[PDB]
């Protein structure tokens, strides 16, 4: 269970003073930040912008989207100077405002606009569960503005990017669902027939078996849902592709087409990891806290046996820190066996131990959180191989 | 003016439906993210944790800080299930909540806890000005939890860090202020005297000339303010160092002393850049949009003369992109001087012109946004000198 592992590894905490809100401690914020770096490596490759929308906008804008009439109960509101404001439950409206700045043509499409966008949703407190269902979360979110003609390739690109990103983490059970029109929605039936059909088609062309969830899509679009399973095999919506012919209309999005007329862009919404919070929860149970090195909060701990090797440990720690390895020295006045056990429990991938023979040889005794003892290794060989394991984001280790 | 250059460079925009709230466009968000990376390099060096606290906490917690009394008006509130939440105007209470998990000892201190902490403050709409005074901003915030013995060293560390980071931007007019007790405050006069004196001694010991700014401290502590000046030479508080003996106690912070007694830590507050929003407005006007290469949204633009050299531009654009450079191709059907003028308005450091002489030669013609021509040079030489000017965060271009 991530909530117990999350306690043990000092990843995050939660309190009653903020229900469904995460306090990311150093170590879990490091995992979060590493998933950001990972996501942006993939954004760049698939050519996305990255923006940041504000945290609140006038409730008039949310009335415009139908979010007011279709989603009122889920939204936090505040106010200033007789004006009411919604804290954003979603990033899409604010990407649309960004898109509406500057005249756009068919030559700007597809325009792929991402954001690590902090959403707040007034989820019933009875529904809240760990990191999986929270009131405040950051989606690895994006809206793609495109033509009707570009839908197929754009939705296929989102699907590809889900299986690409997920293979880094080695998930066995990825169950896909198509969530179709809810009772309370925007857009005509015809728009919903086209959007439901385009996503089912996308799934069949990508060879993805899927199950309907009838009535379960958003008010503004049907969803492809990439469903991951926690250690009690509960199903959690993670990766998410939706198709929307209504929102950009409602927010006066337009572009100048080839024929030189005003057209309304189609909008694809996706989140690949879903939310960082839920994805981290899933990974934590997926790995049972044994995060791959690239994700591990602390990758290496260097311990002296006695005071005598402490300066060697500090030099080595600096040297690894400079190679870009998340390393800590543990120079505490404790028995080595007590320090090894501490960091093993914290699931530090590599423990380097320095006695006088390590000092004399300029080597280091290496062991893992799995209890593997790799013996004495050249220091530059330890750095070189760690950087290989980190750069390639390897699923498992030096053995 | 940063708001004009802001729009010219497509950095950000603001809208009546979110007064004082920034929409960061790709290009302005690139600057922001580059400053984050810079600050992270300094956090790592100066040994800070990086955490993230939530946007909302119960109003009961904010009443404990003395914030309901003292920071009443600036706070945004919201509701859920008959409970009232304050959107955080400050990152400090949330840092303390993290500190209060687990048992702490004097061996944990000084505990430096940084955060890029999104604050919302309901500033009067008449007071709002561009990126400089906003209702929603992100501080390069941290709270240091320390003993009374460690205060001199930790306050000195924060001052060192300010001048360390500000020297990257090459700032000349850093006016320092000591902002003293406001009318509405928490803490005893003794705690204020000690706080104000300790900050004054830190400055004095570092040979920093300053001036008192009477009544300008926060309700929870006095401030060293590192003041920077915009185009109209108006003063903006950026770097901020505060000493706080009151909040830790109100929020039940303690650690096991060496004496084995329970002890309340001292809390140092500092923001080095201040807010990212304000710093970016300051830098924009300071450089008049000529961001150093490391900061520039687009660092390089590669343009053809004729339709001929399109393919060459496109591979060079790929190669520079692979080499970690923010690069665009400009293959529009326009004469060279037209394109150079446009990318100079966009403040693009380097403009790589490609005619058939550059295609044959495996070379490029380097012009700069300062109207200067650095002639032709091997592509790999340009890439290496760019990466060096990016890695070093150099203020100066090739020549300039
Ligand atoms: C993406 C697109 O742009 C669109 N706008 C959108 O928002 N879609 P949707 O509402 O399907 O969310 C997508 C993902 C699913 C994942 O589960 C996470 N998520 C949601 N509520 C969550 C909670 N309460 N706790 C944690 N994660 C949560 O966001
Ligand atoms: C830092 C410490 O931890 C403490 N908690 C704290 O908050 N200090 P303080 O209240 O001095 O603010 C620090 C900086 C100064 C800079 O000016 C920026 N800032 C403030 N209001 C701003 C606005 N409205 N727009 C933009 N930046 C703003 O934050
Ligand atoms: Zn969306
Ligand atoms: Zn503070």
């Amino acid at each position: 269970d991530h909530r117990k592992i999350g306690k043990q590894l000092d990843l995050y905490h939660m309190q009653e003073e903020a229900p469904g809100m995460v306090f990311w401690h150093n170590d879990g914020w490091t995992i979060f930040r590493e998933l950001e770096v990972f996501v942006r490596s993939k954004l760049k490759e698939y050519q996305y912008q990255e923006v940041k929308g504000p945290f609140m906008m006038d409730r008039v804008l949310w009335e415009k989207t139908g979010h007011w009439d279709n989603y009122k109960d889920a939204m936090f509101t505040t106010s200033s100077e007789n004006r009411e404001y919604c804290i954003k439950p979603m990033n899409c409206p604010g990407h649309v405002q960004i898109f509406n700045q500057g005249l756009k043509s068919y030559r700007d499409l597809p325009l792929r606009m991402a954001e690590f966008g902090s959403c707040h949703r007034n989820e019933p407190s009875g529904s809240l569960h760990g990191l999986m269902r929270v009131r405040g979360f950051t989606q690895d979110d994006a809206h793609i503005f495109c033509t009707e003609e570009q839908i197929r390739d754009e939705v296929n690109g989102c699907i590809r990017l889900v299986y690409d990103m997920y293979s880094t983490f080695g998930f066995e059970k990825i169950v896909v669902k198509l969530s179709t029109r809810p009772e309370k929605r925007i857009g005509s039936d015809e728009m919903w027939d086209r959007a439901e059909a385009d996503l089912a088609v996308a799934l069949e062309e990508n060879n993805i078996p899927f199950e309907y969830q009838l009535g379960e899509g958003a008010f503004y679009g049907p969803k492809i849902e990439f469903t991951l399973y926690d250690c009690l095999d509960r199903a959690w919506q993670c990766g998410t592709v939706q198709l929307d012919f209504s929102l950009p209309s409602r927010l006066s999005a337009s572009y100048v087409g080839e024929d030189n007329e005003r057209k309304v862009p189609v909008m694809i919404h996706r989140a690949i990891l879903g939310s960082m919070e839920r994805f981290i929860g899933i990974l934590t149970e997926e790995f049972a806290g044994f995060f791959p090195t690239w994700l591990a909060p602390v990758q290496v701990v260097i311990m002296n046996i006695t005071d005598s090797q402490s300066e060697y440990v500090n030099e080595l720690t600096q040297k690894l820190s400079n190679a870009g390895i998340r390393v800590k020295a543990d120079l505490r006045n404790e028995k080595i066996g007590f320090k090894i056990r501490e960091h093993t429990l914290r699931r530090v991938p590599y423990m380097l131990v320095c006695g006088d023979k390590e000092v004399e040889s300029g080597k280091v005794a290496v062991r893992t959180r799995r209890g593997k003892d790799l013996g004495s290794m050249d220091v530059n060989e330890v750095i070189e191989k760690l950087q290989q394991e980190i750069r390639s984001r390897s699923l498992k280790q030096l053995e």
